[PDB]
């Protein structure tokens, strides 16, 4: 058998929590236990359900939003929020008053709502190699979510991607795992505040560590596809951040879709209980994935035992969770849910709710923590946004150094990309894929056009717009964003490495300015490396920017000196993932056996280089 550590060192449970959890599950029906366990979704959810079965926890699903309104004051959330408060605090029909909690996903900052800061997706934090950083965005995240009413936030995900074609893997820190262990404490504790006094007080949130575990490692980067690694591959690989995390107290895992050698992981004891809970020590709750359950053997939509059985303690149902709840309520009476288990979820659950506050902080709208309505997209988050922009940057090529530019040159902005904010913030950015996204869902955010534009015009130089490259009067230099549409999940899933295989229409935007003489500078926004040779010896200078988020003037500040003409911010960005040099390169991960990347793991030029990168190869395999 292979052995796993134990890695639950630091939080030490809270011995009068703990008798409350005792007294209240000694009182406790089975339909109030159940009850306890199940999640639905805004969207499908009303108060009066909520009333009447006093449901644990419900889910901000993020497509819906507060009573229909696309945006909503904070006014709004808050009275939501304090409905669904007061409902289950009301006895009444289900005969106890066990307060619910609010839950959302955070991607990103608080992602899915309007108005929200938005950060670079994890790649590029991945790149930026600070975890003080990665502390603070934890922070103001916290704020964030908390500014919405909202108690419990799932932030970080920790996956450790393998194979770039997978169309989630931008949202791994890298490929390699020593360094999603070093972030993921980082990203739990500025979450949830540090193991000790402040642990969950005040604006902290109730954090889940995400997913649970080897999604980043299915065939072929096949979204919730299936994970062919013998268990001490998925230990030393793939698990690494739980190892942070759960260390430092994270109070909630959440179950991933993909399947371990041919079984889906949110039907396997092994892994959610014996691996998890026993051998790891993990004292909080296990959370399913969006309908994961209907995926196991046997289970359905409205039913399955076998994931609670195999360790899941709060079943994520948005829409059929009241047949769900019956359902699960006369398995446990039919004795194939022991009511151990049952119990044991309730108390993991209520270990964290019941440390958080649940009980002894006021309704939502009237805790001290939502009196702060400037804490969405606050300036100082923004700030903090802008700074994790500038550090996340790799500068791949800077031929003759032409990088950086003099801010009072006459420069040409073009390509896609330039003016697009939904394009530089990615998927899970308001809205899912982010395809449908334009300018003015993002207020107060920059685009990278923008931000250009208003150092070029402090420093008296002159700035056009043009996607196609048109001019009037010749540039001293083209900067060209161009990169991946948005996408996410099983939306970006890829077969083909190269960039734009079936139209290269960014090459020819890029051939067309170098056929005239201009110099250019490429800024690729994409959620991985690509296979871009072609694009890179049509570029003097190329800068991977992944997926910087709100704060497009980050990628000014880098590229441009000041106006006095001297570096404002160096480079100082390293690649987290391996730059492939064919376009079939599939599995390029650092301490690879036969590893031969373009650009290695931990590669990246800054101003203080004088290095040049010769023509390459544009052959492609057959
Ligand atoms: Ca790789
Ligand atoms: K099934
Ligand atoms: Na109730």
């Amino acid at each position: 058998q292979v052995n796993w550590p134990y890695v639950n060192t630091k939080l030490k449970r809270d011995p009068a929590v703990e008798a409350q959890i005792e007294k209240l599950l000694a009182k406790m029906t089975i339909e109030q236990k159940v009850a306890q366990m199940i999640q639905p979704e805004i969207g499908y959810l009303t108060v009066e359900q909520m009333r009447k079965y006093g449901f644990g926890s419900y889910l901000n699903g993020g497509n819906t939003a507060p009573y229909g309104n696309k945006r909503a004051d904070q006014a709004t959330w808050l009275k939501y929020a304090d409905e669904m408060y007061l409902a289950a605090m009301d006895s009444t029909l289900d005969g106890i008053a066990i307060p619910t909690v609010w839950g959302t996903d955070a991607m990103h900052g608080h992602s899915n709502v309007y108005g929200a800061t938005l950060f670079p997706h994890n790649i590029g934090l991945g790149a930026a190699r600070d975890t003080d950083l990665i502390k603070r965005i934890g922070q103001a995240t916290a704020k964030e979510v908390a500014a919405t009413g909202i108690e419990w936030s799932f932030a970080p995900t920790v996956a450790v991607v393998r194979d770039d074609r997978w169309g989630r893997t931008y949202e791994s820190y890298s490929e390699d795992p020593d360094l999603v262990k070093r972030y993921a404490g980082e990203m739990v504790t500025g979450i949830q505040g540090d193991v000790g006094a402040d642990f969950l007080k005040g604006s902290n949130r109730i954090a889940t560590a995400k997913h649970f575990v080897g999604d980043g490692g299915t065939e072929r980067g096949v979204d919730r596809g299936n994970t062919l690694i013998d268990e001490k591959g998925l230990r030393d690989i793939h698990s690494a951040g739980y190892f942070s995390a759960i260390n430092q107290g994270v109070q909630s895992v959440m179950a991933s879709f993909n399947s371990w050698n041919g079984k889906r992981v949110h039907g396997d004891k092994h892994l959610l209980t014996d691996v998890l809970k026993n051998q790891l020590g993990f004292d909080g709750f296990v959370v399913s994935d969006w309908n994961a359950h209907k995926f196991v053997e046997g289970c359905d939509l409205e039913q399955c035992a076998q994931a609670i059985n195999a360790g899941v303690d709060v079943i994520m149902v948005p829409e059929h969770f009241e047949a769900f709840y019956h359902n699960t309520v006369k398995q446990v009476k039919a004795g194939v849910i022991a009511e151990s288990r049952i119990n044991d979820a309730v108390r993991r659950f209520l270990r964290a709710k019941i440390r958080w506050g649940v009980f002894t902080k006021s309704k939502p709208s009237a805790r001290p923590e939502s009196q702060h309505p400037q804490w969405l997209g606050a300036a100082e988050h923004r700030t903090l946004a802008r700074e994790a922009v500038r550090k996340s940057l790799v500068l791949l090529k800077n031929n003759e150094s032409i990088l950086p530019i003099k801010a009072s040159s006459r420069i040409l902005v073009a390509g896609k990309g330039a003016n697009a904010i939904n394009m530089q913030a990615g998927g899970w950015s308001v809205s899912w894929q982010g395809t449908d996204n334009t300018n003015s869902d993002f207020p107060n955010a920059t685009s990278i056009f923008s931000g250009l534009q208003s150092q070029v015009t402090k420093a008296g130089g002159k700035i056009t717009l043009s996607e196609s490259g048109e001019y009037t009067s010749k540039p001293d230099v083209a900067i060209v964003v161009i990169g991946e549409e948005p996408y996410a999940e099983w939306f970006g899933d890829i077969e083909l490495l190269e960039f734009q295989h079936e139209t290269k229409h960014a090459l020819a935007l890029l051939k067309q300015l170098k056929a005239d003489n201009i110099p250019v500078v490429t800024v690729f926004l994409s959620g991985r490396p690509l296979w871009v040779n072609k694009e890179l010896n049509a570029s003097d200078a190329f800068v991977a920017a992944w997926l910087p988020g709100s704060e497009g003037e980050g990628v000014a500040d880098v590229l441009l000196t000041n106006k006095q003409g001297k570096t404002q911010f160096d480079f100082t960005g390293k690649l987290s993932f391996s730059w492939p040099k064919y376009d079939d390169q599939f599995t390029l991960n650092l301490n690879d056996a036969d590893y031969d990347p373009l650009f290695a793991y931990g590669y990246g030029l800054t101003y203080q280089d004088n290095i040049n990168v010769p023509v390459l190869s544009e052959k492609t395999s057959p």
